[PDB]
């Protein structure tokens, strides 16, 4: 835990980069963190929170899961993957999108379901209604990941994502049912092998959701099991000057020091 701050200011001295994290425990205690009330871009972690809020009407009945999404090429944005193969078909269901927008990142997806549930604003009113004063959505993808200097538009901060996180996966927001079936969404993530998983031990149960946005954003939020402790993580990292590859392995490196403070307990 100075350890924990010191590795990671050493790290933010070395890549030029500033590291905001926060642990929390099922209940949001807080366990650990770093810059952990400033505001970073959310880019694409905001889609975790997106797929609970289709969750949370899918359980209450507002939404189902097999209705079919129609769309044309028009919605077809930059990394688009599933959007792209279903194009022909001309849907994808709710519940494709939103493994597509957890697994895949997909921004056509995530538009997909953001038309359908009301734009930002229901995005940021989902975020209200579960306790999370702070993380906001103003634009759809891609300028939701613009991340302009000094914007506050599309933030959030790792205690208030932590804080989310938990609340979705272990304070109840959810049935259980869906909270198992986004948990194992987030386990069988396609887009996080090379960040904070990377740096966590291989015997925990891990499960993110990866962001990367414009003017060196990379982030990552989910969850972890050491053994039978469970514990929320948010990581969002600054680090313009950074190419991709050494923004992966920043992450990687943030997994490493979080994994040595939760061993020493």
């Amino acid at each position: 835990k100075l350890t924990f701050k010191t590795d990671l200011e050493k790290l933010e001295r070395e890549k030029a980069a500033q590291i905001g994290v926060a642990i929390v425990d099922p209940q949001g205690e807080i366990v650990a963190g770093h810059r952990m009330a400033q505001r970073f871009a959310m880019c694409s972690t905001f889609k975790f929170p997106l797929a609970a809020l289709v969750f949370e009407r899918i359980d209450s009945g507002t939404e189902r899961g097999d209705r079919k999404l129609s769309y044309g090429p028009d919605m077809i944005v930059e990394w688009s993957p599933a959007t792209e193969r279903f194009l022909a078909s001309g849907h994808m269901t709710v519940l494709e999108a939103a493994q597509a927008a957890v697994q895949l990142s997909d921004n056509g997806a995530t538009n997909l379901l953001l038309r359908e549930i009301g734009g930002p604003a229901a995005m940021t009113q989902y975020f209200r209604k579960i306790g999370d004063s702070v993380s906001r959505l103003d634009r759809k993808e891609p300028e939701m990941g613009d991340n302009t200097p000094g914007d506050l538009r599309d933030t959030t901060t790792p205690i208030a994502m932590a804080r989310t996180v938990a609340k979705v996966l272990y304070g109840g927001a959810l049935t259980s049912t869906s909270t198992h079936t986004i948990e194992r969404w987030l386990i069988g993530n396609q887009t996080g092998d090379a960040t904070l998983r990377a740096g966590f031990p291989k015997d925990w149960v891990v499960g993110e959701k990866t962001g990367t946005c414009a003017n060196g954003g990379r982030n990552d939020i989910g969850f972890f099991k050491a053994q039978e402790r469970d514990y929320a993580v948010a990581v969002y990292t600054t680090a313009p000057k950074l190419s991709a590859v050494e923004r992966d392995e920043l992450v990687a490196s943030v997994g490493q020091v979080i994994t040595q403070l939760i061993l020493s307990t």
